[PDB]
Parts: structure tokens; sequence; C-alpha cells
């Protein structure tokens, strides 16, 4: 069973997991294996960061770990989310951001009910010193250039500028994961430096948390010519975030947003090295339903089956699939999978958090 | 009365007070002052960091300002102070630091019951979640360099090796005083780094804290030629240390250390502006005591009176004073001084405090 459980945590979602040994000792002595995720309270809950972390997350409650989901109040306010109200964050986070991610936990097929929602202003009220304690051993065992290296955690280059409390971040993340007694600590690849450090400062806490950091799924306008020729990567990269919203899918858009969304993606004839619409397949679409992949061509009548991935991104090298049929094809699934979470935030209990909570606060 | 009370704050162990105007306003209003001094627990208490402190605390009493001695054990655990272990760090500050002050307050002529010791663990616990916000508010209203610059705080340099505990320091001790509601910060000339930083936050707390620095007390060996030729005078200052036993002048010293420390120290015979010992004329004995300063000649069998301080720099820039009989006069007005001290420490309760709080934990 153990190597089922590794393939569990380390499924196409998945990135890297440092360290496939250290999960592989982890599981040959019993060790119990907790985790957390980090979630910044900024904008609406679109695929990247709820459907993949919550695919990550049920992922991980088949695995039999325990999951954890830990709304980071004072990390986004110290990034000035959401006016900078302190109060703001705080609701969203109890209410529309909560229910969000355990409505795409629920819609990618995981149980809210399993997980556990932490504030991480009611975490440091209840150890109150212990967590001030783990900020300095922390902060003892690591250097200022590692902390000002560590500053895309949060999605900040290193030349804007700065505060004192966006480097006292970093040092606050890694308290995070030692107060929760995380063992697996999960993110996005973004999430890669701070987790580092928390590895090179498991000498004051006793024991070596396993990061695992998922696909950071990547926006639909890259038409952009952004060309990548070698910090580099990860400054001039863009992905699908909450200040551009024509190019995020929300988990709460209309049925005609999603397909005019998808529509005006960017989508090479041949190209799969950054393609968003396939990746729309590769970790959303295909991790939620196994089933195989159809595609249904116009000008040939005939239906087009791949068992996985694979034989898609090799049959769109091969030009076999015209591009408005597979977003034609990614529009409708993505409409079909979401559906059940539009109808709570538009229809249902959802409507009061998504219509006031987010919105009413915006001036 | 006002000016009294002025003149009584700012008085000669005062260096500097930021601002005059802001003490005059801040009693014009019939504003409270509340005060504290953070002491990081490191060494022996001598006369920099005792006499001349306690002295500004009475001083500050009969003011009729409140008064708070802090003891910051947190800080002297980031400086790796007493071997870096916690709960020794605790024991000298709840046991011999703490009565150390005290006896040095009732020495210089201060009521040790009116202050009050607040241990910096104990504050944090109190408060709990108000100090960590304190903190981030002020790291959101500070830069970097700022932070990178006051380093001085607790003595050592911007080019000594670092850690992010040491830069946290600096809104930690600014935490600590609006934390404390403290509107008359105190400590030494070298703490004004941080005091400034806190009147720039005032912005997210209400209220600008006066900052008061007294003189830094200069030690006996200032033979070495450090010529200051014009952050230069910052970090090749050299004072009353506690790694540097021989040029500091405890308060619980046998005479026989005491004057065998005054005899071997720097005094030239004319020059006034780096003389070791007419500082401990002007800024401990005088202070301490106001009658007229007499020393007694050998060559010539008359006693020479002084009314103040002033008249004694005048007459040793006239080299009308040898230097072994200031050096006589200091070593027995500080034996005369001390001795309560010394028979609290030395042959009395201090005993069990210094013979082993501080020497049993020293390996």
């Amino acid at each position: 069973d153990i190597e089922e459980r590794i393939n569990l945590i380390a499924q196409k979602p998945t990135e890297e997991i440092l360290t496939i040994d250290r999960l592989k000792q982890y599981l040959e002595q019993g060790i119990d294996l907790n985790h957390y995720i980090g979630f910044e309270i900024s904008g609406f809950v679109h695929l990247g960061t709820g459907i993949i972390s919550m695919l990550k997350v049920r992922d991980f409650q088949k695995a039999k770990v325990k999951t954890t989901l830990f709304l980071a109040d004072y990390h986004s306010w110290i990034n000035k989310k959401l006016g900078g109200d302190l109060e703001t964050i705080r609701k969203v986070a109890k209410g529309y951001f909560a229910e969000a991610l355990k409505v795409s936990l629920k819609t990618v097929g995981g149980d809210p009910d399993e997980v556990k929602v932490v504030l991480g202003s009611e975490l440091y009220e209840k150890l109150g010193i212990e967590y001030l304690e783990n900020i300095i051993k922390i902060s003892m065992n690591t250097t200022l250039n590692r902390i000002k290296k560590g500053i895309t955690i949060m999605g900040r280059k290193q030349g804007e500028s700065i505060s004192f409390a966006q480097l006292l971040y970093v040092p606050m993340q890694v308290a995070d994961i030692y107060s929760l007694n995380v063992n697996l600590a999960h993110g996005g690849i973004d999430q890669r430096k701070a987790h580092v450090i928390a590895i090179e400062v498991s000498d004051a806490f006793g024991y070596k948390p396993i990061a695992v950091h998922h696909h950071l799924l990547l926006g639909m306008h890259i038409d952009e010519n952004i060309r990548q020729k070698l910090f580099e990567d990860s400054v001039i990269d863009i992905k699908m975030s909450k200040s551009k919203p024509e190019t995020a899918i929300f988990i709460h858009d209309t049925p005609e947003d999603i397909r005019r969304k998808i529509r005006k993606a960017y989508c090479p004839i041949g190209e799969i090295e950054l393609n968003p619409i396939i990746e729309l397949v590769e970790y959303v679409i295909y991790p939620i339903l196994k089933e195989p992949i159809v595609i249904e061509n116009k000008k040939t009548h005939q239906t087009m089956e791949f068992d996985n991935v694979e034989q898609l991104k090799e049959a769109y090298a091969k030009k076999q699939i015209h591009p408005l049929d597979l977003k034609e094809y990614v529009a409708e699934k993505l409409i079909e999978i979401l559906e059940p979470a539009r109808k709570y935030f538009l229809e249902g209990k959802g409507n009061k958090y998504l219509e006031e909570l987010k919105n009413l606060q915006i001036t």
C-alpha cells in the first residue's frame, strides 16, 4: 500500500516533493503526516487557487493524512490585500473564502467535513508565546539574504518597494508549519523557498517537514511575448491571478463567461510547452475525472478518444486536433464541473458571502 | 513647577531629549508620562548600566512620572547572551539583575519600591496578540535599511555577521514602548535610532513617545589610540562593557579592585575631551551627591574646593590638579557610594544571586 500512497501524494497536480525518500521514511516508521496549505485572503477563488489545491487536499485525504486549510489573515494584512483592513480580511476568511475552498474540495471530489479550517489570528492567540518563540528560533538560524530572496512566496519581485513586514512574512510562514506540527507542507511551486527554509531550521524543532508543491496553473493570456531565455522565470512569470479578471476562470463564473474566456485564450497549433488549454486538461480536467478524453471534430464527424493526457499532447503536437474543438471541450467540461459550485454561490447559500462580503467591501 | 520638572528630566546625566517641545506640550496639557528602560540581561551590573540609568530613574521619580524597569529576556536570547539559554537569562533577570538595578536605584537615592519590574516574556504573554500586531504595524511603516542601520541598539556593528532575529530586535523594541503605553522612552544614546523609529511609527499608535538618552559612561582603558577623525563613532567607540572586566567598575567590586581599576585608568594632564576620570565626576559622583567637590593635594597641603564640575574642568585644563589625587578622590568617593550595594551583594541577601546565578551558570 505504501507506494499507492506516495503515488497518491505525488500525482499529476504535484510538480515536486521534497523529498520522496523522507516521505518514504515517514511511512516506513508509521509516522503520521499532518498537512496544511496557506491561503492569503485575496480576491475570488479561481481554478489555480481553489481547484488544483483542493485536488491535492482530496488526494491527501485518500492517502490517509490529516488535512488542514489555513487562512493567513495576517499575511494578507501585510500585503495590503482587500484594502488592508484586518476585519474585512477576517470575514471573507471566516465566510466567503473558507466556504469557497470547501465547495471546491467537494467539487473536485473531497470531503469538506474531514478537513480543518484554521484562522491565523485564532491560532496565534491560542499558542501565544510559542508562536513568537518559533519565529525567533527560525530568525536566529536564517540569514537576511535568504529572507530577502524568498519574496516570491507572496508573489512580489525583489525590485519592488518593500516593508519589513513582508520580510517578516517568511519566518512567520515557517512558524506556521512548525506551530501546527505539520509534517507535509503544501502549496504552490512559488511557495518552495519558504518551505526550503523550514527544512533548514528543522534543527530547532526536531523534525524535517516534507514539502509538496503543485503546478501553478497558468493564465489564459500569455499571448504577450514573455519569451524566457536563460529569478528570471520567477519575476517575469504570469499566472492566473485576481487583478486580471478576464484571464481568470473563477469557480462562480457564468457559463457565458467561461466560454468567452476559454475562447480568447492562448492556444498555438502544435505547441504544447506553454498552452494554457492543455494545462487545464492536464492539471484540472483529467485529475478531477479520469474518464477517457473525448474531443469531437467538426470538419470530420468522428470523435477522438485518448486514454490519458499524454496521448492528447501527442495528437496536439501532430496538429490532429483543431484548437477550437479543444477549447469548446474544455469550456463544456469546466462548466459541468463547476456547476455545483456555481449553484451554491450564485443560486444558494454562497450568494450572501459572494455578493456582499467580497463586492460590498470593494469601494 | 513645569520648568523644574524639565530640568529634572533634562539634568546632567541626560545627553539628549527628543523633543523638549514635545515634553513641554505633554506637561502643558497635563498628560501623564510613562517611562521604561530596556535592559539586556548580560554580565554584571556596572556604573554605566546601573548607576547612571538609576540616576535617571530617580530623577524621573522626583519629576512625578511613572518609572518601569524592563528585563528584555528575548532581546538577550537573540544576542546569544549568557550562553543563549532562555531559562538562565530568566533567573538573573528575576533574581540577580532586578535586585541589582533596585539596589542601584536606592544607592543613587531612588525608591526601588516605586518602580515596576516587568519581564519581557510575561508582558508578551499578557498581551498575546496585541504585541504581534504592534510588531507588524511597526514593520509595515519602516524600511529594511532603517532596521539594518539600527543595529547599534544592541551594540553590534553593521559589518559583523548577522541573523534575522537581530533585525527583528528593532521592531520588537519599538513594540515594547507602544505595548507599555510609554510616553518617555529612556536608554543610552546608543538606543537613539530605535527610539527615532518609534516616533516615525506614532501614526499607527496615536501618540509620539518622547525619547530621553543619557550619557554612555566611558571605560577606563581608552589608552588605545582610537583617534576619531571625520557610523564612524558608533562602530569604533569603546565603553564600559562586560567582556572587559578590568576596565569595568561593577557595583559589587572590592574596594581594592575599585582602587586598582581607577588607578590604571586613562587620565591626561590637562585633556578633558576624553578623560574617563572626570566623566565619573561629571556623570556619576556629582549627580549622586551635589556637595562641593573637594580634592586634597599632596605636594601642597591645601584642599581644592569647586562648587560644580565646570570649575573642576577649568582647573584640570589649567593643570592645577594632579591626576593621582583626582584618581584617589574618585576611588574613595566610588567606594563610599557603592558600599551599601557591596554589603547587600557580598555580605547580605544579594550573595545568593551573585555567587551562583551568575557565576554557577558560567562554565
